[PDB]
C-alpha cells in the first residue's frame, strides 16, 4: 500500500472538511494522465488542442471551480449553475508545445484562487473585476506536472512542497519526494544566451561574472522547456531566468498562468521568485494576460543576480 | 474525454452533495487497481494477503467509513474517530483465489450499508448490535471487479446496474456497458456437477430434467470462480447454483460479504436471486459469518429451478 | 536480466544454426502481443479478424514459412519465393472468441511441420499433396497462449514443455514454469455436460461414475475455452473431453489446427491424448478441415475413460 | 499491423541471409526495454551498473557478437567459442546517467564493425590487434536510444537513417521518422557556455558572432544529455559541439564509443561530423579509449564553425 496524492490530499485537510479541493485534485490528476498517454503515443499543436480540452472538460466537471483561465484562451469561462464550486483556476495545459517533436521534456502548470468572502461570479465582466482585486499572495494552492521519462507532479498548499510520481501500473501518484527543499546555493545557470544582445547591460554583466569570475566555475543547463528548467532548478539548486530584453520589453511568462504558480513553489521549497520589482507574487494582477520577466532559484543565486542590478 | 467512474459517480448525486460515496468508491477503485498489478505480474495465498491489505489500507483512510468488514477477518474494524464517515462495508478482497496460478478469472466484492438514523458506533460491540438490525434490502450499494484479460467494475446504488472496464494506459475505470439487463430466459446452467451425490434430490431432478427434457438443449458452464460465473450470467443470462449439500446444510456462500451484494446487482439487473426460502435480501442477518444457499439469474430460469423445489 | 523466450531458442539451438526457427518465434511472439493489446482495450467477430491478420502478416515477413494456414480460411497460403523458409504452420489466431464478452479465457495455438526432404512448394496443389504424406508424429514444434489476467506462451519443441508469461513492463515473454509435468492423475474433469442426451453410452457411463462411484470425489471446471481448460489440465492435472456426439459426426476440433498441437504439449508434459482410435498423433491427415474428437490429460485419468469405452466393445 | 523494427531488419537484408545482424539488433532492443523500464520507475549509479550488464547479458548471448567494448570497462571482451559471431559492438550503455533525478533526457549509443576478411579473435591481444586497424569508415552499423517521454530509437546500416519509437502496448519498436534528414542550416547551437573560460579563442569568437551578429538571431538549447541534444540536432537542425579546451585535454568525447557511432548517423542522415582535423569517421583508431572534440549538425552550421577555425 504506497501513498497516493489523494490519500495525501485527503489526511491534509481538517476532519471532515468540504471536500471541493480533493475533487478538484482529481480532475487535474486525471487530466495530466491522459495527457501523458498522448505524448507517449505521439510518433504513432494537436496537443495543446487536446491538452486544453482535457483540463476544460475534467475541471468543469469537477464541480469545485467556479472560473477557468486557459493560456491559449482570451477569455476566462464561467461554470454553469448546477455544478459551481468556489475555486478560480489559471492554467498552461501544456507549455513548450514544439518540443514535443524531438523528444524533450514538456509540462503543465496551475495556479488555483478562492472567490473572496461576499463575492459571486455570475459573469465574465464579474470574473475580470474580482482577479484585478487578486494578487498570487492570495493564491491557496499551485503546482506542476513533467512529461519527461517519468511523469512527476509537484504541488504546494501553502505547507511546504511535495513531489509525486506516477506510476504507470496502477494510474496513481504515488509521494517520491516529500518536502522539496531547494539548495541556498548551486553553481547552475538556465537562460537563453541566443538572446544575450538584447539583454539589459547588468543582467549581461552577471552572466559574464558566472562565466568569468576566478572563484566559482557554473554550468549551464537550457532544455528550453520552462517546467523541466524549473523542475531540476528544484531538485539540484540554481537560477533559471527569463530577463527583460529589448523585443520583449514586459518580460516572456505570463503572470497568472506560469509566473505566480512556479513562484509559490520556488517560495514554498525555500528559494527566491523575484521579477522587475520586488517578489512575483506581491505583483498585482491589472491584466488577465499581462506578463512578468522571472529570476527564480537558489536565494544566494538570486541574491548575486540582483546585486548586479543594483547599483 | 470518455466517462470515468468518478465522474459517472458525481454527476448522479444531488447537486452539492455531501461527497462522502464519491470518496469511498475512490478509494475501491485504488484498491482494485492495486490488486490487478499484483495478479497481472504472479508467477515473476500472498494474494490473498495482499489484497486484504490493500482494501482496509485505502477503505480507513477514505474518511467515509464507520465500519469495515473483511470476509477473512473474525471481527470488524472500527474507523478511529478523526476520519470516522457513515458507510459499513462488507467486502471479500479476493474470491477463487487458488485459481490464480492456472490463469482463471478472480475477482473482488463489496456491499455497502449506511448507519441507520439515530445511531452510533464507538466500538465492536455497538457494530454487532446494528448489523443485527440490517437486511440486505436496506443495502445502499453493491459491486464487483473481474479480473480477466480486461479488468471489469460492475456497480449499482439502488437505480440499475453498469459496467465499467480499466483504461490500462490511464488508469481510469470508463463506462463500457450502461444499463445491464439480464435476459429473462437464457438456456446456461453454472454448477459443479461433481457433488451431484451429495445433493438434495430435488435439484437432482432439476439438472436432469436441464439435460434430457425433450424441448429445450442448455449449456453447462462453470469457471468455478463465483464473480467470473456470476459476471457471464449477468451478461448472456443463464443460472448460477450453489445448491444446499449433505456436507455443508447451511450453504457454501457467506451472505454478507457475496450473497448479499451479489443479489442487489442480479436484482438490479432485472433477475431473481434466491436462498432455501425466498429473496436473499430479505434475510435477516443474525452472525457475521452465516451462510446461504444461492439461486441466481434469469429470472424465468430461477422460476424453473424453484418449480422442482415446489413440487 | 531474466531468461526471455527468444533467448531460450537461441540456446536450445546448436551452436551456429541456420536460425529460422529464432525468427518463426519471433513472428509468433509479435502476433501474440499484438493480439493481447486489442483483447485488452476490448469494449472501450472483430477480434477474430484482427488476430488472423497480425498472425499472417507477421509470418509471411518472417522469411520462416513456405506454407501457412489459418483454421479460419478454406485454403492454405503459400509464401512467395523471394521470402520462402520450410516451415508448415497450422494456426487457429483466436479460440473462444465469444468469450470476451464476458472476460473469460481466450487463447490462440499452432502446430509447425518441416518440407519432408526433397520435396518444393511452389501452389495450393502441392501444399494438399505434401499435408497428405504427414502426421502428427512428425511436427517439430507446437505452442500456445492464454489470454487471461495474466498472458501465457506454452511451447514445444520435442524435449518437454515449458511455459513463459509475458512482462508487460518489457514486452518479452519470460520463462516462469520450466518442464511442465502433467500429474499422472487428479480428480477433474472438464466436459459440457449439457450434451450429455447426445453422448455415447459408454461416456454417459463414465461421467456418472467420476460422480457416484463411493471411491474418489471429482470436481468439475468447464470455462468454455478450449485453451483455457487445457491450459488447467497441464497444470492442475485431470481430464478435458470433447466427446463423440450425435450432432457431430466426426467430432467437434481440427486435427490440424487444433486437436494435434494441444496433443504434441500434451504428451511432451507427461499426459496422454487420444482420439476415436489412439493417439491423436498417429491419425493420418487426409483432409486440410478433417475432425476428431479427444480425450486429453493426466495419463491415469485418460486410462479410466477409456476403460469404459474398451468394455462396450 | 505496424512495421515493426524487426520487420524492416529482416526485409532490408538480402533474401536467405545469415541473420546475425537480426539477431544482433533482437538483443539491442531488448537491452533498450529492459532499461527504459528501471528509468521508467526511478524514484519509487544504480543504473549505469543495470544498463551495463544488460546489454552484455544480451549481447553475449545473441551468438552475432565476436568483441564487446562497454566504455565502462577498461578492457574488451571476447564471447566464448560456442557462442561466437563475427561483429564488433562498442557501446556506451547509460550516456547523462545524472540527469535521471531531475527527469531529463538519457541515451545509449553503439557502433558496430564486423571482422576483417581472414581474421580470427581468440583474445584481448587478437582483439587490441584488430582495432587498429579499423577506421569510422569500416562501421557497418550505429545507432542510438533516447528516453525521454517516448522511447526513441535511431538507427543506420549505411543506407541513411530511421527513427523508430517504442509501442509500451506491444512492446515492440514501430517505425516512425523513415529517411531522417538534417537540414542544411537552421540557427540553434547547443554547447555548455559555462566552460566559456576554458576554450580556445577561435571557439569563443565563434559563439560570440552567433549571439552578436546583425544578421542572423540564433537560439541556445542545451539539455546536457549528448544523446537528447543530437537527437534534436538530427531533426530540428542546428549544431552541436564539444569543443577542445585551450588545455588541449578536456573537450573531448570518446571515439570508438560515443563520436564515431554518433559522426555515422550524423553524415547518413545529411549533416557534417568534424573532429580537429576532418571526418571523425577518416580518423585512426590508435587505442579503445582515444578522445576528439566534435562539431556536429547541419552542413551549413559546421562550415560556418570551421571557418573561425581556419581564420
Amino acid at each position: 500500500t504506497p501513498t497516493t496524492l489523494t490519500q495525501y490530499i485527503i489526511k491534509s485537510q481538517p476532519p471532515h472538511s468540504r471536500g471541493d479541493f480533493t475533487l478538484l485534485m482529481m480532475a487535474i490528476q486525471t487530466s495530466v494522465k491522459v495527457i501523458e498517454k498522448n505524448i507517449r503515443r505521439a510518433g504513432m499543436a494537436k496537443l495543446d488542442v487536446i491538452s486544453n480540452i482535457a483540463f476544460k472538460a475534467y475541471l468543469l466537471s469537477s464541480t469545485s471551480v467556479c472560473v477557468l483561465g486557459s493560456e491559449e484562451e482570451e477569455q476566462m469561462i464561467i461554470a454553469e449553475s448546477g455544478r459551481r464550486g468556489d475555486y478560480l483556476i489559471f492554467f498552461d495545459p501544456l507549455d513548450g508545445s514544439s518540443n514535443i517533436d524531438a523528444n524533450v521534456s514538456v509540462g503543465s502548470i496551475w495556479g488555483v484562487w478562492r472567490l473572496p468572502k461576499d463575492t459571486t461570479i455570475n459573469s465574465v465582466e464579474d470574473a475580470n473585476a474580482v482577479i484585478r482585486m487578486l494578487k498570487g499572495t492570495d493564491m491557496v494552492s499551485a503546482g506542476y506536472a513533467v512529461y519527461g521519462s517519468a511523469t512527476n507532479l509537484v504541488l504546494t498548499s501553502g505547507h511546504g512542497v511535495d513531489g509525486f510520481t506516477l506510476d504507470p501500473n496502477i494510474g496513481e501518484f504515488i509521494l517520491t519526494h516529500p518536502h522539496i527543499s531547494i539548495p541556498k546555493k548551486r553553481s547552475i545557470y538556465s537562460v537563453n544566451e541566443g538572446n544575450y544582445g538584447k539583454w539589459e547591460p547588468w543582467f549581461k554583466e552577471y552572466i559574464d561574472y558566472l562565466k568569468m569570475n576566478k572563484t566559482t566555475r557554473y554550468s549551464a543547463r537550457y532544455i528550453g522547456s520552462m517546467v523541466g528548467d524549473i523542475h531540476r532548478t528544484l531538485l539540484y539548486g540554481g537560477i533559471f531566468c527569463y530577463p527583460k530584453d529589448a523585443n520583449q520589453v514586459e518580460g516572456k511568462l505570463r503572470l497568472l498562468y506560469e509566473a505566480a504558480p512556479m513562484a509559490m513553489i520556488v517560495e514554498q521549497a525555500g528559494g527566491k521568485a523575484v521579477g522587475s520589482n520586488g517578489r512575483i507574487l506581491e505583483q498585482s494582477i491589472t491584466r488577465l494576460h499581462q506578463r512578468t520577466p522571472v529570476y527564480f532559484g537558489s536565494r544566494q543565486e538570486v541574491d548575486l543576480c540582483m546585486a548586479f542590478r543594483d547599483r
